[PDB]
């Protein structure tokens, strides 16, 4: 009872439909959204690419960052142009698994990242937390927040100051609408960086038995079933 | 209450957004649809051909076979639901398509460029109808006529040129520049779609599965159907 | 009976020939025409093609128009019936088709020479069908598809090589080689036709005019379309 | 009074020095660290790789792992803190750099040479901010981005060539020529980097998590951003 998109911020929302129901549609991709689960990475990408329309020739870092063509499903595409002629093969997480080629390059299938590691390094604190609470929150923010059954968390770690989480799922257990640890890693980022993608809810508190935990230092490996062609 | 798209049938809903919250897409696509209005008909040729998901024991169309329609095809629609200015489909075959999607100039090569989505602004759908004992009044094909498009096809009445009638066969001429289109006027590239479907009984209704046109209770059964569609910039061939 | 051709209503008959005998003539192509099976696709299409002349107050269309023509034309037909190998409409630009009148060469001039009538001789009929709560009982399904073709299309149950079936969309292949069809067997490219235009509710048929289509009771209505047609020599692009 | 290392978080101090001195050393680098200034950004990246000594229940990413961001690496940085022009990471795969970092050359073997640090001396940063109902004021803007580098980033005013403003987006340029850049003057890849990574919520600084950036009095979030590095010499490719 209120045009709102609680998952997918990046969307808009108006309530044009039949009898006010309320529609809803993703930024920079077009693409229907379901604002009970997750949204794919490759859409979410799409929105932060948008593009609309002064300009400078040089040499650029962009993080990786880019506008890439999505499938039907919302998934990245096995194949992944965004200038003219420079295109390569990327995996179910959208990075580059090949070195670049021409516009006849031929990626085959969308390999399967299967395994992600998060390195979070935390602020020092004088007393270090408690390892059985910092793995039972983690793993409860993993199961409601984003939604990741419990069986997807292979791990949590924890040492002075870094935190790891290790995310494992095989293309012979995800099931249907389960959501990608893809997915449940980048709504974990934006999060952690405080860009949270969640339309009412924004903001990542993350505090362990009531004392804050925040994170300083954040990176993400990503394993594919299949390794890289350099 | 219950999800339906009543303007695009050609979709998937169900109510499993926030709070039961009826959410619906686009088949084949995947892209949004606005259950209000008329779907752009790229959104509607994706969700025509569009490869069932898991055949499962289907058997899928032949490398070598042909339909009876050439410019049938698959076509990539940009994030505001109308036709890519491009179109790939062959591995190495590009071409230029208008707003309505037809061909535009020579098939050609992945190093193409299309710089511009030319205008579709008048179409002429050319209809022959199985002859009654006479003929109808061109009043009340007019009339009825331009009735449709006002009401069914939710057309402008502004933007239905002209109808032409004579011994049996009908005429109906759209127009619509790029000036005369406000904030979410249905195309007549759109319309026109949702009447030849319907004219040929593929109606993209949810209610319907044809096109009743009866004029002054007599109705009015439809054999031939052509549509030419002219230009802003005349095709490069 | 009275003078009517209940396999091709797109005929005239009178009762002119001698002795109050039926004559009856094909609308368009002026040929003769069996009313006791179905008519040669191609005699169909020269029906709906008749194009007549005098065109007064009506429009011609543009000389810079793009044609949505639905892959129809008016076909020159051979004195059996079927297409001619050798296609070219509106001057001066040919090209070859097969066995059903579909293009399976590039087009071209006025020199083309067309070895053959390559026969298309597997034709999948992909349907698709208003979804309901549930689905059909599969052997009823089959068992009525079946029926519907060797009754109503009079074609012999030896030709229609499956009937698959899954959530909603329904297929239906026919196999017909040029090796197995006798003396008065009814092509698969005609059945086809026949099927196609009453699904699409314009029933070839003087006097029945209706497809119930239903499947143990409940109707089957059909939202979409598409027939691929197989020739026995690949087409060459 | 208190081991801070306010302007670079990603060091380690301790009171273990002459008569309880502060000492406080680069994370992963062990090098020395002005805790008054900016950090050179070749010490950070040393610092962001740091693999922490004994993982010991810890697991270290596979030699098959990949990470967002191709170009992030762990840099050889010089005793004064700039990078190294020749980088390493690979068995047997080096290449040369610029003042900023990133590589400015073909991948090349162990007996390749680099014969000098090439100068970054143009800085684009491209920022999109999240829409609000309208725009901000060209005035106040570069009143602020101006006055931030100014006193956060301690770069002097000189270097910052201009602010733009357009549709959401605004340009940042930032000229530093050798012939400019005095002695104790932060360089301006080592402002450009404190920058993005409080832009980006990785912030250096000892207080703060991220950067506030309210344009008189409105917050000013940032869904994009794009740096675009210049060099003296043009990459030879």
């Amino acid at each position: 009872d209120n045009c709102t998109c609680p998952t997918n911020k990046m969307t808009v929302c108006s309530p044009d439909g039949p009898g006010g129901r309320c529609q809803c549609r993703a930024l920079g991709s077009g693409m229907a959204v379901d604002c009970s689960t997750l949204t794919s990475k490759c859409l979410l990408l799409k929105a932060r690419m948008s593009a609309p329309k002064p300009s400078e020739h040089a040499l650029v870092d962009n993080d990786g960052l880019y506008d890439p063509d999505c499938d039907p499903e919302g998934r990245f595409k096995a194949r992944q142009c965004n200038q003219t002629s420079v295109c390569w093969c990327v995996n179910s997480v959208g990075v580059r698994r090949t070195d670049k080629g021409d516009l006849s390059l031929r990626c085959d299938e969308l390999v399967r990242t299967h395994h992600i590691l998060i390195d979070l390094r935390h602020r020092p604190t004088a007393g270090a937390f408690n390892h059985s609470d910092l793995d039972a929150e983690l793993r409860r923010l993993f199961r409601e927040r984003y939604r990741l059954h419990p069986k997807f968390v292979a791990a949590v770690h924890y040492e002075q100051p870094t935190i790891q989480i290790e995310l494992r799922q095989n293309t012979s257990q995800k099931a249907a609408g389960d959501v990608d640890i893809g997915d449940a890693a980048y709504y974990f980022e934006r999060d952690i960086k405080g860009e949270s993608l969640f339309q009412g809810r924004g903001g990542l508190d993350l505090r362990v038995r009531g004392e804050p935990l925040q994170v300083e230092r954040t990176l993400i490996y990503y394993l594919d079933e299949i390794p890289p062609k350099f």
